[PDB]
């Protein structure tokens, strides 16, 4: 089942060394831009997600009580793609045919802290479209599958799989590995800042307040 599970994950996900250290570069210095915008208090209520190893900053569409009652708000509430996403990173993408032009209408930028953290979870079905899209900066990490671990450690210790995901990497989940299992990321395996952008689309009929 171990084995076999990792197998079916594997089976959904690919990746690619898309970003060179320069473009890296470039994008962070962009996404250290957006830090200060929302400290400068520049962004609606609900584009800024503070916690306390975590921010989450919310473009182009944003979702909210009780598990898996996730509710987009109005457009309108959350702050436009910013210029950047999509001339640096959603094109590139396109032009890599990772996925096609018009997908993305979300991208999300989360900023880790030195063991910072993300607890088990799936991207919400009923909110996003398949496939999900990460892009990575700042530094190499993991992100782990299969998360049983973080609850149930008397009787397991480790992932059903941990995936290396490299500065300048573009990762993407279907099937199997978005639908199927959970994914997290480790204290241990956020070391120094990491920061990675996830550009979805969300369902035309996803639940709305
Ligand atoms: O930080 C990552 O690479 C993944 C985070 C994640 O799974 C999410 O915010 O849906
Ligand atoms: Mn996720």
């Amino acid at each position: 089942q171990k084995e076999e599970e990792a197998r079916k994950v594997k089976s959904g996900i690919r990746q690619m060394r898309l970003f060179s250290q320069d473009e890296c570069a470039k994008i962070e210095a962009r996404i250290d831009e957006v830090v200060s915008r929302a400290e400068k208090g520049l962004y609606n209520e609900h584009t800024v997600d503070r916690a306390p190893l975590r921010n989450k900053y919310f473009f182009g569409e944003g979702y909210t009580r009780g598990p898996g009652q996730e509710r987009l708000y109005p457009p309108g509430d959350v702050d436009e793609i910013p210029e950047w996403v999509h001339q640096l990173v959603i094109q590139k993408l396109v032009e890599h045919r990772v996925i096609p032009e018009g997908f993305v209408n979300s991208a999300v930028i989360n900023d880790y802290q030195p063991g910072g953290c993300i607890v088990s979870h799936v991207d919400p079905i009923h909110i996003f479209e398949r496939p999900i899209v990460s892009v990575s900066f700042f530094s190499d990490s993991a992100l782990c599958f299969g998360c049983k671990f973080q609850f149930k450690p008397i009787r397991v210790s480790e992932p059903v799989l941990s995936l290396p995901v490299r500065r300048g990497s573009v990762t993407v989940l279907s099937g199997y590995a978005a639908d199927e299992i959970t994914h997290c990321i480790r204290p241990q395996d956020i070391k120094e800042r990491r920061a990675v952008i996830i550009l979805r689309k969300t369902r035309l009929d996803a639940p709305r307040l």
